[PDB]
């Protein structure tokens, strides 16, 4: 039962966020839960071209990179744009089959959107900074560590999508498919998407914000300010995007919205918090590729495993879990400048 | 077998269209056509926020309108609210799972995102000129005249839909589901994507078109500019997006993307033909509609019949068709001020 445009005439305010009916008329005179509507505004008011950006002083300033910062700086672009290369393209796919209100289904489709301009950013960064771009991209695909650190983001939102897929044509029961027997249940695809949910917060709200922070090492050094002005907008789009799942989050969480969430987020908790933990050590193992060639002054892995120590902890608060890590101040306060 | 980033090293450049391995790495700093990324480009020039055309005057115009105006100019916005609320969504969750080339993953992105727009311009239109959107925003999804459409068009992507799900979660092959056979077999999903594109490309091409010389009339009179300066905007997104379909399909059927989609676009020539006819008889019957109550100044069902012949025909021949009606000079030369 997906469909495109739904004829049953019904109240989009009485819907769950997800997993009631699908969307038919997308209006926005009203609006169940009207932070969705301020994050579309806000997204539309921060809209960017990258071309636009002076990018050229980067060449000679990279370039004039020894071997071993040319290595952390290309690492942390590579990563970067497989992150929005899956975040320009997995919102859309995984969650929007999924929406019932439409200030949600047009978000989704929103910051998908803003993904794909982050995504352009990288090109220009690339393009101008290397010579033969497809030496960067080609190795993105093909690199076991960067593949590691990354381990379960695309899994995860694939595992969602085969059992929606398995929903949408089988409806809810234990199913004969093949000669095998499948078992559908609305539950079970509910637990799936609420853990989702939080894996794309900790992707966008951690993993992001310790690249963000790799990227502005080398702004206070002076060095690569076109690239720092683009990661200073990409910042400021990835607050909102964080913003949006910390609610969505939330207020399943409140009971406000399907009930059947609340017990879900309830019973989930442990798994919660055992993903953030997860998100934590891959952040930090990264280090050890990211300072193989030797460090930078401001730039180490004592630095870095503080730092992500530091955010998992606000992060982790924000929607309501116990802190894993033992409480200290920010290590690198000069992160502030240039932030969110 | 969906996955959002594919893990094999894949060359981007000999990748078909749709149904070869989906996209892993977005970049744009090389494409296999051209033509998706100019698009991209021209869709984000052309950004524009609904908010700053103050609609404010319409709202009197409309007061002041007889009773079969009024009919004719809401009905008219009913049904292009009802067309961009299936195309903000659409492309996204029909086209996006089984495209294999990331300028043309982005191209979709970035279309059904400047839908959205749209769509939220029309709640911008109707919040400033009836003031109780409900009453129009309800009737969209009962409404007899307006959902005999609705059905055509949610019935291709849908099916669409469908069969990639089973594409995805079975592959080809006779299979068994709860004791009923299911065959699964590419060539007929293949068709079933070309006649969606080709559905997509008279919804953009025509029946939108046929909407724009209903509303630019009243523009014509100087009536309702507020209305018609968002309409303006809208019109030349529709622009980019035609040639998107346009350039998709003649791709196709050249066999130059696909030896396979030739084959298929020359046995489904007579059904394309006829799918086309039943758009435009479903624009001439609207027109009844429309004026059943009286015509207005510069436009009656006669010359909007005659409009409606006169754009299918400049259509069909665009995508290499045979023209089904009597050659024709345009009915109504004036709209070329508000058009592109």
């Amino acid at each position: 039962a997906y469909t495109t445009f739904s004829a049953t005439k019904n109240d989009q305010l009485k819907e769950p966020m997800f997993f009631g009916q699908p969307v038919q008329v997308a209006r926005y005179d009203q609006q169940k839960y009207d932070i969705f509507e301020k994050l579309i505004e806000k997204q539309l008011s921060f809209f960017w071209r990258p071309e636009e950006v002076d990018v050229s002083r980067d060449r000679i300033d990279y370039q004039a990179l020894p071997e071993h910062e040319k290595h952390i700086f290309i690492s942390n672009l590579k990563y970067q744009t497989l992150l929005d290369s899956i975040q320009g393209r997995s919102p859309n796919v995984a969650l929007l089959p999924l929406i019932s209100i439409p200030e949600l289904e047009t978000w989704v489709e929103t910051w998908a959107f803003s993904e794909t301009i982050h995504s352009r950013s990288y090109t220009h960064i690339i393009r101008n900074i290397v010579n033969d771009p497809s030496v960067v991209f080609d190795d993105i695909v093909t690199n076991e560590q960067i593949q590691k650190r990354a381990e379960g983001i695309s899994s995860y939102y694939d595992e969602l999508i085969e059992m929606t897929s398995y929903w949408h044509l089988l409806g809810e029961g234990t199913h004969t498919v093949n000669g095998k027997t499948v078992t559908v249940s609305l539950r079970e695809l509910k637990k799936k998407l609420y853990l989702c949910l939080m894996s794309v917060n900790a992707l966008e709200a951690i993993r992001f914000y310790v690249s963000f922070a790799c990227s502005f090492a080398f702004a206070e050094r002076e060095l690569m300010e076109g690239n720092a002005k683009i990661i200073r907008l990409i910042a400021r789009d990835e607050a909102l995007h964080l913003t949006g799942t910390q609610h969505m989050l939330n207020l399943l969480r409140s009971g406000a919205d399907d009930p059947e969430m609340a017990e879900i987020a309830e019973e989930c908790k442990q798994e919660c918090y055992d993903l953030f933990v997860q998100a934590a050590q891959q952040e930090k193992d990264w280090a050890d590729y990211l300072f193989r060639d030797g460090s930078m002054i401001g730039l180490n892995k004592d630095i870095l495993c503080q730092y992500v120590e530091y955010i998992t902890n606000i992060r982790m608060q924000a929607v309501g879990l116990d802190l894993p890590f033992n409480t200290r101040s920010n290590p690198i306060p000069w992160i502030n400048t240039w932030l969110v």
